[PDB]
């Protein structure tokens, strides 16, 4: 029993990590097969970065501008693209670890790991989570642009986040290895802004019942309550509806440990209604919305890759 | 900037875990050379767990007893002895994946990454403290034994921990890899409990600082304190004593943000004696003691491997 904040194991990913430098700008570079994906904006300078126009700068590189390298050795570009907000560096050398991966967007709500590099070196995993406006809760630093987010099933790594950038209140924001950000955001340095976050309400109820499943339980009342009454008391809290399909998705957190979705529903609204009086849920004082319920039966049945 | 629970990337403890089956029972070995470590329990039955005699149970086996997987190839177990409370497995294979690597004994206070491993293969990673009890608040299910902790240096991967049991609060104990518990316990099934823990008062302190690096500064007072009268307070709130070696090992931070390590005591103070009424302190509403001063440091500074 206990549970914990778990990344995914990051081998897999650390085999990929290169570092990029186009001119005086160093970042990492993702190396799958004999392509680097990595930020386009490995390709400007500081005066650059506040209002670049990326076309127009890589018109005026060329594959050796480049350099690539991989731990000590060093990688000959022999080719390179644009594709939305990531460089598509083609290689002379295909990474010979490069394992089974995937290309997917994920979802708000849905958590990964975070392989936070520098240099091309890792420095750090840890685990997050998309949030409802598009943005990460993340820890980095100048230099981990390039960095990446992934999920592993059983021998395959779907990668669905590449860093680029930091956004005012120490949140982060990137895209997909499309090259396509979440949210509404722009790689330049200009004044934007997140909108307004809401709470994950699928995630916590699936955090309580891994509560239960570790026999924290004082917070179980003994009432029910409609889907359609829950969500009015979610609203006025700032927490997203919950939708059928994330009542279908608790099913077997439901089904192990017998409490139906809406009585976990009812419970959660007293908390919320009034609040937690110096208690705590599996060692938290706040209510936890960066565990999906996959993460729940992941961690409590020990799935392993 | 962001600051989060950060574990160490897994990949050279990854390519080190293999599958120990002794007759019934299986749990996680260690490969580093041509010799595989595991938990001694591995040669018990389920009824040999409540008092065993491993000498005997031990004496009873061959090396051909032992069947050691890395993924689907079989390693032959050529030799076996048991130090402490592991056993050493000699394989006919010295495993090309060894990374440089010492075995050290952490100290109460200090952190580490657990790879939690079932039948050989990763499940997940996570940061852990070694509590003053002795105990780690780790997450482990029947079949984690063998998982191992561990710190890593430039290219160096230093092993603290291998899993052994899990005690009745949820808490969880094991060995170094010399096979010495940390602290009172014994590998039986008999009742045991976890003496009293208390919190790791220079840990606070670090994450304080760590809180003022990220702008999070609500908390510091315009008052200094003496280290004996500090003390006073945290004797009375459960907190270890500081000393001037932990004053000594807060300098960074201190000559870092322009803050006496004093000074830090003092806010401190008033956190303790005044609670935070209603505030967080970089996202937390309980103060945090599982991130040590070098913790910090790396992950503000980015230090990679
Ligand atoms: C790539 O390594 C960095 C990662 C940043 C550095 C601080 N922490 C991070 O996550 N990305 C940038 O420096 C990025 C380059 C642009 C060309 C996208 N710029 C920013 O992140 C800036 N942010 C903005 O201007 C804002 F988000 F629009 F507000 C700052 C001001 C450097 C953080
Ligand atoms: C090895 O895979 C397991 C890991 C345990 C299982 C539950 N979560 C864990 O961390 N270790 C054991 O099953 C261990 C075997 C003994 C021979 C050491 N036994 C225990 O952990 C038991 N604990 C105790 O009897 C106690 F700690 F002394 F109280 C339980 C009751 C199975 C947890």
């Amino acid at each position: 029993s206990g549970f914990r904040k778990m990344a995914f194991p990051s081998g897999k990913v650390e085999g990929c990590m290169v570092q990029v430098t186009c001119g005086t700008t160093t970042l990492n570079g993702l190396w799958l097969d004999d392509v680097v994906y990595c930020p386009r904006h490995v390709i400007c300078t500081s005066e650059d970065m506040l209002n670049p126009n990326y076309e127009d700068l890589l018109i005026r590189k060329s594959n050796h501008n480049f350099l690539v390298q991989a731990g000590n050795v060093q990688l000959r570009v022999i080719g390179h693209s644009m594709q939305n907000c990531v460089l598509k560096l083609k290689v002379d050398t295909a990474n010979p670890k490069t394992p089974k991966y995937k290309f997917v967007r994920i979802q708000p709500g849905q958590t990964f790991s975070v392989l936070a590099c520098y240099n091309g070196s890792p420095s750090g995993v840890y685990q997050c989570a998309m949030r409802p406006n598009f943005t990460i809760k993340g820890s980095f630093l100048n230099g981990s642009c390039g960095s990446v987010g992934f999920n592993i099933d059983y021998d395959c790594v779907s990668f669905c986040y590449m860093h680029h950038m930091e956004l005012p209140t120490g949140v982060h924001a990137g895209t997909d290895l499309e090259g396509n950000f979440y949210g509404p955001f722009v790689d330049r340095q200009t004044a934007q802004a997140a909108g307004t976050d809401t709470t994950i309400t699928v995630n916590v109820l699936a955090w309580l019942y891994a509560a239960v499943i570790n026999g924290d339980r004082w917070f179980l009342n003994r009432f029910t309550t409609t889907l359609n009454d829950f969500n009015l008391v979610a609203m006025k809290y700032n927490y997203e509806p919950l939708t059928q399909d994330h009542v279908d998705i608790l099913g077997p957190l439901s089904a192990q440990t017998g409490i139906a979705v809406l009585d976990m529903c009812a419970s959660l609204k007293e908390l919320l209604q009034n609040g937690m009086n110096g208690r705590t849920i599996l060692g938290s004082a706040l209510l936890e919305d960066e565990f999906t319920p996959f993460d729940v039966v992941r961690q409590c049945s020990g799935v392993t890759f």
